[PDB]
């Protein structure tokens, strides 16, 4: 799948380009990205699945985001935002911002609604802080659930969530309570109050935390998912171990 | 429980001590680490309950690695060196032996024969490779099994396991076939093949690749857990996201 596609490429052969991008891996993809003319990546980003689309340019270097979200079509710009993780999002919206904030104002309202007030609220946290790097596409109960019920729940959370291996414990107030993982989960008894599983010293970092600061809390106690809290003790968004990496 | 904590040390308090002891958490006790006398770091790594020992050592430098494995009581030696990962424990037995090989012997006699064998075959590879970052704590299954039995098997296989987050799937000579992941089992129909569900095009890592690259590669794929195998293709164990945090 790798040159066998600048082979649709230098072609013009659409068909052919559109079917060895309907199994082509992101990553196998954001490889030969450097050995690839301007016209062909903006054609891949137009033809390959959508969410695959969102997939690489989340990769891609923050001038190349702005670039494209600025020269690809409006039809198109819809697709590939609402596919990203709302993290992702945010970064791709603030590369734009920086160089014309106008047309960050026009990508905002190419977006759904729901997805347009939850960036703003993000996009608006110092970017290098732990509200620049969550994403608030976590799974959150309460301590007077079951097993069974927090189960049943994460299976309809599951396909938005950025994960469901640790799942967070708040209050009527929104604030956190303590930490659950799915491993504790399935070996548990489904009748099993979620408040007789979870770990109440659940460890947390502020929106204001620095990204410093959040990877070597990570680093420190091996976790791949930290919660993160605003100055009211309640749950507003998790880190991930991933987007720490990259922090390096 | 912090320095709550030098209160019983200080006074000769052992029944106090104990008592701190048995729910200070590892990493509330790493930190103030620095702030205690040879003495105290000895008495706490003696008093503390083995799995917290463990711990706390796995995350010492192993120059003090290998000092605590030369000073502490064989019985404690037994207790602490059992809890640890495997992983870790071939660091620690690296450490003592860069420094006394024949203590090194010593130590892989005290371990129990079918953990002995393991950290062998281990402690062999390069410790900056694959090989020596690696864990044969992992959970491998078949492609013909159902999401049901495999579901049984995790509940019964987690307690050992690195993580059950990732499920590889091998064949009957144990190579490599594919991946999965426990969020997909939660979703999937009991009834469901594993093959059915498995991603066929896994990336894995070999056993003398180097840790820049294992790092490069679960940075790029964003995963928390990479797999890796020998020179026939078979899976040997998995590299977690934490030990490439550390390699930087
Ligand atoms: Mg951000
Ligand atoms: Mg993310
Ligand atoms: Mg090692
Ligand atoms: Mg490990």
């Amino acid at each position: 799948l790798a040159v066998s596609l600048q082979e649709a490429l230098q072609e013009g052969d659409t068909r052919a380009l559109r079917e060895v991008l309907e199994e082509i891996h992101p990553q196998d993809l954001l490889a030969l990205w450097d050995e690839l003319k301007g016209e062909h990546r903006y054609v891949v980003l137009t033809l390959l699945p959508k969410a695959k689309a969102a997939e690489v340019l989340s990769h891609l270097s923050p001038e190349e985001q702005a670039e494209y979200l600025k020269t690809l079509p409006p039809w198109r710009l819809r697709e590939i935002l609402e596919e990203l993780s709302l993290d992702d999002l945010a970064d791709a919206l603030q590369a734009v911002r920086k160089e014309d904030p106008a047309y960050f104002q026009r990508l905002k309202d190419l977006l759904d609604p729901r997805t347009r007030a939850e960036v703003e609220a993000l996009a608006r946290y110092e970017e290098d802080e732990a509200g620049g790097l969550m994403t608030p596409e976590y799974v959150a109960v309460r301590e007077g659930m079951t097993v069974e019920e927090v189960l049943r729940f994460l299976r309809r959370a599951a396909p938005d969530a950025e994960t469901i291996y640790y799942i967070y414990v708040v209050d009527e107030k929104g604030r956190l309570k303590g930490v659950l993982s799915l491993r504790d989960l399935i070996v548990a008894d489904p009748r099993t109050r979620v408040a007789e599983i979870m770990n109440p010293k659940v460890v947390y970092v502020r929106t204001d935390t620095d990204q410093e600061e959040v990877a070597r809390l990570m680093a420190d106690y091996d976790f791949t998912v930290l919660p993160v809290v605003d100055e009211e003790g309640r749950l507003v968004g998790i880190v991930t171990v991933d987007d720490v990496l990259d922090v390096l």
